[PDB]
């Protein structure tokens, strides 16, 4: 719609690509070209690997951020870690919470904390 | 207008759409996370565990939040989130800070003023 697309910008501008190079992640959608894929349900973004081929279409978005796609898969998560691109939940370790992506960060009174097992 | 801005906002903080609430006087802050000054045009996190029915008093300048339940610097736990704002300008310039999650820039890096603002 018009809110998808000004959403579009939005993300774009938070992580300093073009408009353009933003997709919605929907079973069967063209992946290639795109820089980054916005998940509607959990309404979290995520950089894409650079090098997917046109072609390769959307299999799958966990809510652990694990794309699936036709040439292969690719855990999101981790690759925002690498990148430095984390969410910092609301609350803190006092307050308790539930981590679900790799790039979530909790906060505890000497600092941010990143959860490097199951989730 | 507030629905895209919610939506800039929300995407800031990582957060969704329908958990960023806007200040005015009366607004219940029951389960949301990100509140928006329209007047600052600042946006801050809400700390947890605000029980639903409390609603928003005020909001100064300095980002202290006064609701139904009591109140909350929201610039002190913007703080304490990381969550900052880099003034235009830096001490050469010279500027005016107003919330505790203001940084201005020096030669060496960046400063908070943790006094009377």
């Amino acid at each position: 719609s018009t809110g998808i697309l000004t959403n579009k910008q939005a993300v774009a501008r938070h992580f300093g690509v073009k408009q353009s190079e933003v997709v919605y992640f929907s079973v069967g959608v063209d992946l290639g070209g795109y820089k980054v894929i916005y998940d509607k349900e959990t309404q979290r973004a995520y950089s894409l690997p650079v090098g997917i081929a046109s072609g390769t279409t959307a299999v799958s978005l966990s809510t652990a951020a694990v794309l699936v796609h036709s040439a292969g898969s690719v855990d999101l998560g981790s690759l925002a870690v690498s990148r430095e691109e984390y969410v910092t939940l609301p609350g803190s370790f006092d307050s308790g919470s539930t981590l679900n992506v790799k790039n979530e960060l909790l906060t505890y009174t000497d600092g941010k904390y990143r959860w490097d097992g199951i989730l």
